[PDB]
RNA sequence: CUUUUUUUUUUUUUU
């Protein structure tokens, strides 16, 4: 039996008098007894035990909380704001009612009623035990352990691609049906678009330039393409173009308002959830070569050395002569002086030669090397781990092997000027409109754990210091590396380090009062924004109707400042629940993977141990395991700690008795060869010691 | 009714 809520205006009155605390609830997965808000002061999280005095509130949600007079103990006692999706997938067994289990330990255990259950269940229940099915909750008693929820649908067989691949889809809220009729009628009609005559005098006309794009092979939209020129001074002209979305989605009609609620595109590993209608998303704004289109653009006179001498925005029309990827531009970069034959390249218009492309992207990495180099030497700090890809089928959509996805050299020429372009718009539309101007910040790591990461690096050996983000970058760089072992010290010191960092907020710059609150603490930049992606995001298109405002071309927004506030926290849980989708995606290949090639071999390094058990982290795939002593063939163990370093001493069996067993040190930062094995459930692997 | 063990895994770019 739980405790009823309290009124709206006891709420209020006690939230501004002071006698309550709101935040955002968050539920440990590996015990579910416990729950955590965070303080608004800073110095330690909100304790909330048990499950009664969590009190029907949900993973997400956003809850009020009072505190029990006495780590400090609070109940929830009212939810404002129901953040979670109320959806789940399962298992369906028996005990009137029938007994629905969640794969997901925070979601609670869900009565359903047998009307809903199909004709042949009840009877008979045994071929039901490996079926997936959804279920929403509706309603939850204040006087029942259990919630109680209605069937949605069969998934399918459980341990395959498509039934789990839906069901991650369903659970976190991601629209993936298809668009309504009232959506496709605000299309352009003419299966021959052609651009209208009024169009050539109010835009700039780039046709006759040199314009070419560089995105993946396994890319169907193209947001944004790239020039650039050698002038007579030694100085170049530099071109960064946005495929212009906004002209075809006004404001006010229901695709504004479908683009608006599914904020981002989903991308997974065998298709992409969009956000746009297939026209709009690959026809008419993707920005193919040989088409006329038109896009929105920034033009600057940059200095071998990357500095600014000249700026100007404006709305333009170009006509794209090649398509590359990341494979041609690294030929063309790593082959400074020789003429690449025709036939490992892309085709190309007819108006322009291969000798302007290579010519060219040998001056935009030129230009972007320094970028680089100036921008590390100012302080931007940059955690990167480690990221695989796979191959699949063509005929069964199965994975046959995972690869590492390198960052190359290309994909850092487009980020310098993609990062240009955003630090310009964004000082643009701040002050063009003070009040009113969607932007990025991102906050300072947490200072109660740093400190405890501080302590950790005092001892082992490891000359680090957190005083500042430049700091860390440069310590992080200049103390080991360039060996075997020191990319997996790299490894393991940045997945220590990437725990306190907070997450980047959209946010409305008429709400926050001091600029201090203003900066982004990772790129070390006191405005930011993102300009250069619009068929991906809706906040882009905000960007683009601010900076079309600024520069005169309609009117000023009608919207207020609390509406642009409330979108970008829309589209801040949007690109979380993405995130966290593509993580259950890879996840659920690589399970898929291990199940279907049999045990595989790597390496690992030692980053924790417990008494019974210790974490290791898979170098050559990139994850995260725990190896236990009862699945080892040892004699003894013993577990022992000195000046806080733990130790774990393993004593084997040998395989005959005339012969002294072995011994196994481990220690932190120690050097293991290990073997992935999978288990009789169904997505369910094992890491064993070989 | 629920895991072979105390929460936080982030930033940037293109898909």
């Amino acid at each position: 039996i739980f405790e009823t809520y309290m009124s709206k205006e006891d709420v209020s009155e006690g939230l501004k008098r002071g006698t309550l605390i709101q935040g955002v609830l968050r539920i440990n997965p590996k015990k579910f007894h416990e729950a955590f808000i965070p303080s608004p002061d800073g110095d330690r999280d909100i304790f909330i035990d048990g499950v009664v005095a969590r009190n029907r509130a949900l993973n997400g949600d956003l809850v009020v909380v009072k505190l029990l007079p006495e780590q400090r103990s609070a109940k929830v006692v009212y939810i404002l704001e129901k953040k979670h999706s109320r959806a789940a997938t399962g298992f369906l067994k028996l005990l009137k009612y029938a007994l629905f289990s969640p794969s997901d330990h925070r979601v609670p255990r869900i009565y359903v009623p047998l009307k809903d259950c199909p004709q042949d269940f009840v009877a008979r229940p045994k071929d039901y035990a490996n079926t997936l099915f959804i279920c929403r909750i509706v309603d939850w008693k204040e006087d029942c352990n259990f919630a109680l929820g209605q069937l949605a649908k069969s998934l399918g067989q459980a341990g395959e691609i498509e039934p789990e691949t839906e069901g991650i889809l369903t659970e976190y809220g991601v629209d993936f049906s298809d668009f309504s009729s009232e959506v496709l009628e605000c299309l352009p009609q003419g299966l021959p678009w052609t651009i209208p005559p009024e169009e050539f005098s109010k835009r700039r006309d780039l046709r006759k330039d040199c314009i070419f794009t560089i995105d993946p092979s396994t890319a169907r939209d193209l947001n944004d393409a790239l020039s650039c020129k050698p002038l007579a001074d030694g100085n170049f002209k530099v071109g960064v173009h946005i495929a212009d979305v906004s002209y075809f989605v006004p404001e006010g009609s229901d695709l504004d308002k479908v683009a608006a609620e599914r904020a981002t595109s989903v991308y997974l590993v065998q298709k992409v959830v969009p956000m746009l209608p297939r026209l709009l998303c690959e026809e008419l704004c993707s920005l193919n070569p040989m088409s006329d289109k038109l896009t929105f653009s920034v033009i600057w006179t940059l200095t071998p050395e990357g500095k600014i001498l000249d700026e100007w925005f404006g709305r333009t029309i170009i006509r794209s002569c090649t398509k590359l990827s990341y494979e041609h531009a690294q030929s063309m970069i790593e082959s400074p002086t020789e003429k690449i034959p025709a036939k490992e390249l892309p085709p190309i218009s007819p108006e322009h030669s291969s000798e302007e492309v290579h010519q060219a992207v040998l001056n935009l990495h030129g230009i972007a090397k320094q970028l680089r180099q100036q921008r590390f030497v100012d302080g931007a700090l940059r955690l990167d781990q480690l990221k695989l890809a796979f191959t699949l089928d063509h005929e069964t959509g199965l994975p046959q092997g995972c690869h590492i996805y390198e960052y190359r050299e290309s994909n850092k020429l487009v980020e310098e000027f993609m990062l240009l372009a955003n630090m310009a718009v964004a000082h643009k539309i701040h002050r063009a409109f003070p009040e009113q101007a969607l932007l990025r910040r991102h906050p300072p790591p947490q200072t109660r754990m740093l400190s405890d990461l501080v302590e950790f690096c005092d001892q082992m050996g490891l000359p680090v210091d957190f005083s500042s983000a430049g700091a860390l970058n440069k310590s992080l760089t200049q103390t080991f590396g360039d060996d075997k072992y020191s990319l997996a010290r790299k490894e393991v010191l940045t997945n220590m380090c990437s725990r306190p960092m907070q997450m980047a907020l959209y946010f409305c710059s008429g709400l926050l009062q001091d600029p201090a609150q203003f900066r982004h603490y990772a790129l070390n930049v006191p405005l930011y924004t993102h300009f250069t992606s619009p068929i991906r995001r809706f906040a882009d298109v905000l960007v683009h109707r601010l900076l079309a405002a600024a520069l005169g071309y309609r009117e000023r927004l009608d919207m207020a400042p609390d509406t642009l506030q409330k979108q970008a926290d829309h589209c801040n849980d949007r690109r979380m629940a993405s995130k966290r989708v593509q993580e259950l995606s890879t996840s659920l290949f690589f399970a898929v993977l291990v199940k279907e090639s049999g045990p595989l071999e790597s390496e690992a390094m030692v980053m924790g141990i417990l008494k019974q058990a210790f974490d290791v982290l898979v170098l050559r795939y990139g994850v995260q395991k725990r190896i236990y002593c009862n699945a080892l063939a040892l004699r003894s163990h013993h577990f022992q700690k000195v000046g806080k370093k733990p130790e774990l001493t393993l004593v084997w069996e040998p395989e005959d008795m005339e012969q002294e067993p072995a011994q196994q040190v481990i220690t932190i930062f120690s050097l293991v060869e290990v073997v992935l094995q999978a288990e009789s459930t169904a997505l369910k692997y094992s890491a064993i010691l070989k």
